[PDB]
């Protein structure tokens, strides 16, 4: 995969998520656990960014120049996570999520 | 984000997801359910993969040609899910999940 690859990212453990836009558009809460009926599992998250939009003062690694215009994007994809609107009822809700750093290109 | 982007790729909602692959290298079952005390939901997932290792001939879209040598690849993250093994305890875990399609570059 691109360990090198042509946008460098980061991946980490995030364990504080509060709130989170839907796969609807909403801003939801995201609760901090799971379960009943046994012990309780924390909810957290493994999300992956980009480290900056560009590696390379031009943009992405191994481009073309005079043939292309690039930029490193942070892409984001669903998960599914126990949530709560208003604090009310609670839930799983597809919520977005930082997933993977890509190369976006253009031309002129 | 990489819309047209340096390689191309398909998001899809996967559902029928029965057995998978750990953070600690098992090969566990993924359960087709969630919850109790309430009605019961369903476990799917949103996954995203390259379409072929090559939109180009050469590998990636907008690279160098004689300074680089290319290919997409798909990437994969962590996820929760609800699983079991031997089919017998079941559990939160995370598994290693189709996320994204990157271009990995060489040299020579």
């Amino acid at each position: 995969r691109g360990e090198y690859s042509v946008c460098d990212s980061e991946s980490l453990w995030v364990t504080d998520k509060s709130s989170a836009i839907d796969i609807r558009g909403h801003q939801v809460t995201v609760l901090g656990e799971i379960k009943t009926g046994n012990s309780p599992v924390k909810q957290y998250f493994y999300e992956t960014r980009c480290k900056e939009a560009r590696p390379v003062k031009n943009g992405c690694r191994g481009i073309d120049d005079k043939h292309w215009n690039s930029q490193c994007k942070t892409s984001q994809t669903y998960v599914r996570a126990l949530t709560s609107e208003n604090n009310k009822l609670v839930g799983w809700r597809w919520i977005r999520i930082d997933t993977s750093c890509v190369c976006a290109l253009s031309r002129k």
